[PDB]
């Protein structure tokens, strides 16, 4: 596939893939009221508004079948509040349609989106991952993103503990 840079025309298209990816990964891990509370039209809005504001930093990537579907997403930016000193920019989300997973398009969505972070020049990123989630944590560890900590977070109403894998995103070569 294509990995590109995506606009609001791509925002539907993300939504299905988050909603769909996301309900097809937490369910068992996260309360399904909370899924079923998810929503393909809102989540558009979220990263809607977003996409329009000079002032947001934010950079969003797309994998792209040949028919032209967005199947990949991953969504990039200055580090929200991890408090670890020295990472700049932090990796927001990232999910591959189920039917697309086990054929590279996550790393491909990641190193694109690390370059693109390197070359704007920033120093390093961090990723945070929930723990209750083997497989994610699995794949950071393919990249080399080394441990920094983990956190107690809440999630339709459950808490969840998340951890955060740090990448030298200055002088490593992606």
């Amino acid at each position: 596939v294509r990995i590109r840079r995506a606009g609001l025309e791509d925002l539907p298209g993300v939504a299905r893939v988050l909603v769909d990816t996301w309900r097809a990964t937490y369910r068992g891990v996260v309360p399904e009221a909370f899924l079923e509370g998810l929503s393909y039209e809102g989540q558009a809005e979220r990263w809607a508004q977003r996409l329009k504001t000079p002032t947001w930093p934010g950079r969003l990537f797309v994998a792209e079948s040949e028919s032209g579907e967005v199947v990949g997403f991953a969504a990039f930016g200055p580090d929200r509040a991890s408090g670890f000193p020295g990472y700049t920019a932090e990796l927001w989300a990232i999910y591959v349609l189920p039917t697309w997973q086990r054929k590279g398009l996550g790393r491909a969505l990641f190193h694109e989106g690390a370059r693109l972070l390197q070359a704007e020049g920033y120093g390093r990123m961090l990723v945070w991952v929930l723990k209750e989630n083997p497989k994610g944590r699995g794949f950071y560890e393919h990249l080399g993103g080394v441990l920094l900590g983990e956190r107690e977070i809440e999630l339709g109403g459950a808490k969840l503990w998340e951890v955060a894998y740090g990448f030298d995103l200055g002088g490593h070569k992606w």
